[PDB]
């Protein structure tokens, strides 16, 4: 029989796979390997994007996210969120380095939980390359990797439990999240920010007003960052609904519209604003806008209202992007506005836009938007925002300034600790920080004590 | 009850997924993604085959084509295409803005409309790339963009109708396309020409004769663009069929087969006209001369005659690329002799080698061409291939003439009115043209009047 | 009728696809696609880690390879591997050019013949360009181009049917090769080495102990080879299942965490060993050493089992590239090192950690490994390592050296014979020599005798 819990039943006296619809799994599955590349996407996009040389290369760093981030899920992330048995919180470790992780149907029903699993641990992994890329300025290595194990567990996997946890008290509230906006991109900008406020470079050289807005290492990273997102996005979004239904594929006419009028409507806010320049970063930064924006309400929303879900969060996050003229902050700002102003706006206009006929295409049930005069969604929509960019900015913050007190931990050394490139290179053990080329350079330059 | 018409029936009565095959509807979902890494593929190509520097960077500009394009056929590209009742030249407006697209089956039975417009909205946006592409040369963005929406819509579209559409004359009279060669390739080739004749840079240094065939500008962008277009034309080709039938995987193996005998057959025909010399953009060429080639004949020819496919639009892509030569153009030009004479040949070889038990792997049923002694069929190809050519060629020539009419509209600038890039970075408001380096540029370096 | 044989039955009278279930066409569909990536993946790879300036750039060779392969596979690769009818050493030319493969059921009973050919065919080009990228130091093209050919037909094909063909004698005695880590990856291993002793370079400079162990020409393209090869290789061992079970998802979850441990791990390793050091392109070579590791395993170990093939091939492999500096040789050793050796050692452990009990998830049916005490297990394992690596290794170089006594089939040109690309630049007709720079030669700058 089917035990619906641990395993799902004796593989040597049932067929597991009987419970699921075949095409069900099969677009869940490519859905997990679309979502695996957004990983480099995300560091190929803040590489090519930033107005300083990191020493850390971000592309290369992507990986290295995967890496940590693969492990961490597999070692606890999974189960602290997809527990079967947790609080309203958290989950537990009954899934302790995926025990029993095999063919019971997950949270989402439709698929098993080893699949949901797979799928879910790519979400965490974009998140940790948001993370990595938002932090990684002057960055130590060792200390960046404990950090995102750190941050994963206690930060993300809180965050996501409280989205998509059969408990989760989001969940329970109403509120709406369909491709979990708020466990990746509210959450990671929120964090970005405590970054950027605490550890961040203060009275910043490329920050202070009479400089270029957009001043990029790298178009062409952008640009393939940008291609990796928005082809992956197909599967971050297509496949939140969990199954092979049209309602999967409305959510990816969606998503494409989305990235359209968001590439199109933050040029134009560029071309208005520099009195008719057209902007090349510009456009990219709002194809991830509007990607951002209508994450959480993809497979919710009326196609029509897609536009607007490119529209207003272009012209939002082009607006937040000022900010670090006015902080003289850029380390980790970029990801902040993007994602965590982009994931805010977007996760309340899902409170105006939902409608329950476009959940009802592949037979989901929900109260709705304002589109269905379900005026309470709206605040259900403002309590998950708060919630997420409460626990992200204050936990990541306390995490940050703890690692920073343990010196083997601490992850960006204070300047007066810190040693020069330029005089390093003339120590005969460190002569390789003479090639700060990191196309390269076969070692990270990282940060040196005195 | 299923309605077949309008949104397909009632979402809160009906499951409007139960009238279709689920895995069809993942594989075409599936595909749609993949068609949609050839946008950049295109850019890629063509910005790397250049023997010019192009201001624009078409890598960037394939990212702006997606934009424009998505926006396009969700206001009524779609509708002019695929709209259930249109002429036997054009649809309506009946899907404006994506009005009632949802759950009835599409002119492919086997997927909804919801599913269809992601997938074929898909081959209007690699079109519109290689449009931008093909017109690139000192373009001025604001007008290109225009231009795109135009031309998708008067020339794309009705060509698109003619070929997919419900009543379309072509799909009436016999003729047989089985990925939309002439929608996307032989269109946007002819369209090419046009751009070539009327715009392009006459008596071209770079086009005289004594100079080098091949020059390119970035190898590795070449190579990186026919890997996105080799990888995403299984979509392209393969989702073609509508379904999740051996025809499906048919259409790859040719696919497959074609691109690589192509790829050698081009590098060879190199070989021997240079004296022994191996041409690395040769040999990218052919492969994209036999996908281009094998696109209207993918899902109807037996394995075997697919090597046709790639070897003979090799070759005469290969000699058409030296018409640049003889007429000292470059612009435009290599758009127009891989996809417009590729696409032009495909169409014509698919009447000779169409098999009626290829289609039949899934019950597709057609007349065949002289593979069946189905000797007519040779004829209806060349009307089809000949309608594509006239329509796209005379139409593109009067949008672009016509809005060279119009000084804001005006796609490239005359040399008379045209400011040096030199003299621009001299002039304060413009200092930002010296940095004629798209890498780190933030603005398009765009014509400028005097 | 089903015939079960040639074509399937007549598909005027039966539609083949009834014998198939449609989910699991489309994952193998998928699953082909995604490894068509990991041949440029390879060519990206190699390109970067290369210690040396290669005249042939191996990111474009990928492409070439995917020509080759495609060409061959159809000639008659594919016959000789899964063709119905063949000894237990080889199969036959049955299915010459393709002849009568379409709709029976293949080796792998849940796809039909067109489906596993496109699938199948696609580990062989991964072979070829892992192939071509050991032995791409001064190699001449035309005679690289033959050799592919011959060593794919008389290497690949002979190993991949005793893995993979219908009576092949590994199949027969019990051996476990999940994703034909035998075939491709240590095949290729032992074949490159072969190329190393014959026909790499001795004492080479690279190779001579004082120097960097890690000198790479581009790490740009050592990560997005190592992307490529991450992203398609769910599809590489995901596929392996030949369907669209939840056995496939778990051999995914099983490659994700096997590279991230193998990452981790070499990166480690590199950091104990240099002292604190973090290397970049140590954590790319470890992903790929676990990728490997799991190759064979990954749809039949337990998934706390999946770091240890993660862990170990990157603690071996590491040290298995320092033998390098024992031999002074640099040519072809990193195919080896990662794919011979780290072929070699998840093999092996395939026999230990092998479960019944994850064959089940899918009803698939083995002896286990000694998780099942199936001692006898390991046995088989090691015979057929010991099998691929003395056929590829003494076949390989039989080959090599008897090309090398044929003066237009001679691979690697003598350095008595071989003209300097600087004097070449001087002869007239040989001036193109003078740009070594391979983003903008339109030509290989191949080898030219005396």
């Amino acid at each position: 029989q089917f035990t619906g819990t641990g395993t799902g039943g004796d593989v040597f006296k049932v067929d597991l796979n009987e419970q699921f619809d075949r095409a069900d799994m099969v677009w869940i599955g490519t859905a997990s390997v679309l979502v695996w590349i957004m990983i480099p996407g995300v560091g190929l996009l803040y590489s090519g994007i930033s107005r300083k040389k990191h020493a850390l290369s971000l592309m290369w760093a992507a990986l290295m996210a995967a890496c940590v981030a693969a492990f961490q899920w597999f070692w606890w992330g999974y189960s602290l969120v997809f527990a079967h048995n947790g609080s309203v919180f958290l989950g537990t470790l009954q899934n302790f380095c995926l025990k029993d992780v095999l063919g019971a149907p997950s949270i989402v029903k439709t698929v098993p939980d080893i699949l949901f699993c797979l799928y879910q641990g790519m979400f965490a992994a974009v998140t940790a390359i948001l993370m990595a890329g938002a932090g990684c300025e002057r960055a130590r290595l060792g200390p960046m990797m404990v950090f995102l194990f750190i941050w994963l567990t206690v930060v993300y996997c809180p965050i996501a439990y409280w989205t998509w946890g059969g408990n989760g008290w989001l969940v329970s509230l109403g509120a709406l999240d369909f491709a979990g906006g708020g466990p990746v991109h509210e959450n990671s900008g929120f964090a970005a920010l405590a970054y950027s406020l605490w550890l961040g470079k203060r009275h910043d050289p490329v920050a202070k007003g009479k400089v270029p807005k957009y001043k990029p290492h790298s178009v062409s990273s952008i640009v393939m960052g940008t291609i990796f997102l928005w082809f992956g996005w197909y599967g971050f979004n297509g496949g939140s609904t969990g199954n092979s239904s049209m309602r999967s594929w409305y959510a990816c006419v969606n998503t494409n519209l989305a990235a359209a009028t968001g590439g199109l409507t933050w040029m134009l806010v560029d071309w208005f604003r520099t009195g008719g320049k057209w902007s090349t970063v510009g456009l990219c930064m709002g194809a991830i806008a509007g990607l951002v924006g209508i994450t959480p309400a993809a497979g919710y929303v009326p196609v029509y209202t897609s536009v607007i879900f490119g529209i207003v969060p272009a012209i939002i996050c082009n607006f937040a992007v000022d900010l670090k003229d006015l902080l003289q902050i850029d380390d980790g700002m970029d990801v902040w506005a993007l994602h965590g102003v982009g994931g805010f706006v977007g996760n309340f206009m899902t409170g105006l836009f939902a409608a329950d006929y476009v959940a009802m295409i592949d037979g989901t049930e929900i109260d709705g938007g304002w589109m269905n005069h379900h005026w309470k969604q709206l605040g259900y929509q403002l309590a998950g925002s708060c919630a997420v960019a409460a626990w992200s900015f204050t936990v990541t913050s306390i995490i940050l300034l703890a690692m920073d007190r343990i010196p083997f931990l601490r992850i960006r050394l204070h300047e007066d600790e810190e040693m020069l490139g330029t005089d390093l290179a003339q120590i005969g053990e460190y002569a390789y920080y003479a090639d700060d080329d990191p196309e390269t350079n076969p070692y990270v330059l990282e940060p040196i004590r005195s």
